[PDB]
């Protein structure tokens, strides 16, 4: 909620919908598996992940670092890998996102640097003035 948070989800947002939902066929990826589409998926993938999830979770600003939303592209590809075998057109796809994802942070390189540190500078000074007002007692 920080201007500094909010710029960092403007980043991955537009990553995710402007480069990785754009990648051609890519459709498999962009929303949950609905079991009644695909009755054997959540048999195979114990921690499913998709593309909306990640933007729902964007919206949210559960990452403040690259490698947190990451860990989540990542799980879509090791999910394509185990359901649809590493051959798969279904992941060649999901590696062309994950592709197109690190090549547009990289553009982004050092602007999400500074982010995540000025990130972590508020949250570190937030939290220590938070357990200093509980633990006076008075107010
Ligand atoms: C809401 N929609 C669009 C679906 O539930 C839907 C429909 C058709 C296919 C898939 C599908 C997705 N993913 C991620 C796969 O790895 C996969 N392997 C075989 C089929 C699929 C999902
Ligand atoms: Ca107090």
């Amino acid at each position: 909620d920080d201007d500094d948070q909010v710029a960092f989800s403007f980043i991955l947002d537009n990553i995710v919908t402007q480069k990785m939902m754009a990648v051609p066929d890519s459709w498999p990826f962009h929303h949950p598996v609905n079991k009644k589409f695909v009755p054997d998926y959540y048999k195979v993938i114990v921690n499913p992940m998709d593309l909306e999830t990640i933007r729902k979770n964007i919206s949210k600003h559960k990452y403040q670092s690259r490698e947190s939303f990451l860990d989540d592209v990542n799980l879509i590809l090791a999910n394509s890998v185990k359901y649809n075998g590493p051959e798969s057109q279904y992941t060649k796809t999901a590696q062309e996102i994950v592709n197109v994802c690190y090549q547009t942070l990289t553009e982004y390189d050092e602007h999400l640097t500074q982010l995540e540190k000025d990130i972590c500078t508020a949250k570190e000074a937030a939290l220590e003035e938070a357990e200093l007002e509980s633990l006076d007692p008075m107010t």
